[PDB]
C-alpha cells in the first residue's frame, strides 16, 4: 500500500505545516502537524478542557463506531519549545492520503498549553520519530508509520515541504519526479529516538564549503535551523547589520538585507538553502528589524535540521531494519 497527502503552511512564514488526517468511522478530518521529532499522535478532542479550545477542530470519539478506549492509559508530553499537552488514549482507524491504519493510538488531549490553544490552525500532532519516544503509559504505543510499515510497498516516508507553498508527505514509495539529480543516503542513529544523522559540513553563500561533522536531527516539527554557535556566527557575519539580540531571542537583521544562501553537506552531496528561506519577517508588526531563520542550538543540547533546512530538499525517511535518511535537491 501507499499514501500521499498534501501538507500546507499554516501562515505566510511557514511557521508550521498541516496535513489532513481522517480519524474514526465515519471519518472526522483533523489538520495535524506531522512531526518527525516526536512520536505521539494527539488531538484536540471532546475531552479537551473547554477553555483551552479556541477554533480547533476536535475529535469526538463517542461519534466513532471504531473508537476504543485504552483502559487506564494516559499520556503526557513536553516539547522542546516548552509547550505541553496530556490526556487519555483511544485506538481508532486513521487514514493519511489514502493509507489506512486500523487500531492506531489516538491520544485525546484533556489539557493543552497556551501555545496550542492560541494556534487555531493546528488540531494536533502526528509523530513520526521512533516509537521509543512515545509517552503513553503504562504501555508505550506505536507511531502511525511504525504501524503502517509492514503493509507499505517500501518501508519509507518522504517529506517534500514547500517554501511559501504546499508540499507533500508520501508513504511507501519514492516519487522520482519530485527531485533533481540523485538522492544521497546517510546513516541514522536511533539511540535518542530521533532521525539523527551527521552532516558533513557547511558553506555560507558563495563561500567554500567547510568539511566538518555536524550531528543533528531531521525534524519537520521545528520551524528553524538550529546549529552550533560557531556555524551560525559565521553565517550572520556575512549579513550587514545582523546581530544577536538577547531581548528578541536570537539573530536579527535589517529587513532590507539580501541574505546569503546556506549549504549543508549530506555525504559528498550538498543541499543549498536559498537566502529568502532564512527570512522570518519583522520581529514585531511594523518593525524594520527581521528575525533570522538560522539560530544557535547552544542550550538546546542538540542540533536541529528543521523546516528551514528540510524544505530545501526532498527527504527520505527510510524505516528499513537499519534506518537511513536520504536527501536530494529539488
Amino acid at each position: 500500500s501507499t499514501g500521499s497527502a498534501t501538507t500546507t503552511p499554516i501562515d505566510s512564514l511557514d511557521d508550521a505545516y498541516i496535513t489532513p488526517v481522517q480519524i474514526g468511522t465515519p471519518a472526522q478530518t483533523l489538520n495535524l502537524d506531522f512531526d518527525t521529532g516526536s512520536s505521539d499522535l494527539w488531538v484536540f478532542s471532546s475531552e479537551t478542557t473547554a477553555s483551552e479550545v479556541d477554533g480547533q477542530t476536535i475529535y469526538t470519539p463517542s461519534k466513532s463506531t471504531t473508537a476504543k478506549l485504552l483502559s487506564g492509559a494516559t499520556w503526557s508530553i513536553s516539547y522542546g519549545d516548552g509547550s505541553s499537552s496530556s490526556g487519555d488514549v483511544y485506538t481508532d482507524t486513521v487514514s493519511v492520503g489514502g493509507l489506512t491504519v486500523t487500531g492506531q493510538a489516538v491520544e485525546s488531549a484533556k489539557k493543552v498549553s497556551s501555545s496550542f490553544t492560541e494556534d487555531s490552525t493546528i488540531d494536533g500532532l502526528l509523530g513520526l520519530a521512533f516509537s521509543t519516544l512515545n509517552t503513553v503509559s503504562p504501555t508505550q504505543q506505536k507511531t502511525f508509520f511504525d504501524n503502517a510499515k509492514a503493509s507499505l510497498d517500501s518501508p519509507v516516508f518522504t517529506a517534500d515541504l514547500g517554501y511559501h507553498a504546499p508540499g507533500t508527505y508520501n508513504f511507501g514509495f519514492i516519487d522520482t519526479t519530485a527531485y533533481t539529480g540523485s538522492i544521497t543516503y546517510t546513516a541514522v542513529s536511533t539511540k535518542q529516538g530521533f532521525w539523527e544523522w551527521t552532516s558533513t559540513g557547511y558553506a555560507v553563500g558563495s563561500g567554500t564549503f567547510k568539511s566538518t561533522s555536524i550531528d543533528g536531527i531531521a525534524d519537520t516539527g521545528t520551524t528553524l535551523l538550529y546549529l552550533p554557535a560557531t556555524v551560525v556566527s559565521a553565517y550572520w557575519a556575512q549579513v550587514s547589520g545582523a546581530k544577536s539580540s538577547s531581548s528578541v531571542g536570537g539573530y536579527v537583521f535589517p529587513c532590507s538585507a539580501t541574505l546569503p544562501s546556506f549549504t549543508f553537506g549530506v555525504g559528498s552531496a550538498r543541499i543549498v538553502i536559498p537566502g529568502d528561506y532564512i527570512d522570518f519577517g519583522p520581529i514585531s508588526t511594523g518593525s524594520s528589524s527581521c528575525f533570522g531563520g538560522i539560530q544557535s542550538s547552544a542550550g538546546i543540547g542538540i542540533n536541529i535540521f528543521g523546516d528551514v533546512a528540510l524544505k530545501a530538499a526532498f527527504v527520505v525517511f527510510n524505516g528499513a531494519t537499519t534506518p537511513t535518511l536520504g536527501f536530494a535537491s529539488k
